[PDB]
């Protein structure tokens, strides 16, 4: 997270960090048994962590679960990144408490201008490299799906939607990746690609999950 602030510890008590030996990805608890994230995330061996705020330190309040199965999006296109998003379950429930919590699926999708709350452990820096330790956070708005097209001329897809600032400066960033994009209390995106990072015209994208939640119920009922 470019141009953010740091969160507080367990501010954000639906946010994961997803590791394979060290964090790579965020992700977001729906239930105790399941976890959203980008499909671009995608591993083998993946060990979910709830309940962190220093990813390098045990402060008290982890959950460290292993993934039973994965499911990346049936029609995630690689090369466009159209559909990233992926559903990854539990092998154990995790306990809720007010440190670990779940978030809602969107009932409807959010309007553009509307505000959201972006976090993860991803890159601080526009030019160069910085990854914190403890969760970042950010406040941007939707922007408008023509902002968001002619900043992205031909790539811009009905499930992708566009959060920022178009003067740059605050973004998500490498490491942000599958982590949850949050407006009036629902999940509405999931962090996914972008030009570098807070550079000047160049938003960032999103999944858009209010046009998965069907897909979504379907499959963690029958999985
Ligand atoms: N498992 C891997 N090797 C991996 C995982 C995540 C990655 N993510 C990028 C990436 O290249 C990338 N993820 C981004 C998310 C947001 C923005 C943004 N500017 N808003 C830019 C991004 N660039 N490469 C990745 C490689
Ligand atoms: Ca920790
Ligand atoms: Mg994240
Ligand atoms: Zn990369
Ligand atoms: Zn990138
Ligand atoms: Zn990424």
């Amino acid at each position: 997270i470019v141009g953010g602030y740091t969160c507080g510890a367990n501010t954000v008590p639906y946010q994961v960090s997803l590791n394979s030996g060290y964090h790579f990805c965020g992700g977001s608890l729906i239930n105790s048994q399941w976890v959203v994230s980008a499909a671009h995330c995608y591993k083998s061996g993946i060990q979910v962590r709830l309940g962190e705020d220093n990813i390098n330190v045990v402060e008290g309040n982890e959950q460290f679960i292993s993934a039973s199965k994965s499911i990346v999006h049936p029609s995630y296109n690689s090369n466009t990144l159209n559909n990233d998003i992926m559903l990854i379950k539990l092998k154990s429930a995790a306990s809720l408490n007010s440190r670990v919590a779940s978030i809602s699926l969107p009932t409807s999708c959010a309007s553009a201008g509307t505000q959201c709350l972006i976090s993860g452990w991803g890159n601080t820096k526009s030019s160069g490299t910085s990854y914190p330790d403890v969760l970042k956070c950010l406040k941007a708005p939707i922007l408008s799906d023509s902002s968001c097209k002619s900043a992205y001329p031909g790539q811009i897809t009905s499930n992708m939607f566009c959060a920022g600032y178009l003067e740059g400066g605050k973004d998500s960033c490498q490491g942000d990746s599958g982590g949850p994009v949050v407006c009036s209390g629902k999940l509405q995106g999931i962090v996914s690609w972008g030009s570098g990072c807070a550079q000047k015209n160049k938003p960032g994208v999103y999944t858009k999950v209010c046009n998965y939640v069907s897909w979504i119920k379907q499959t963690i009922a029958s999985n």
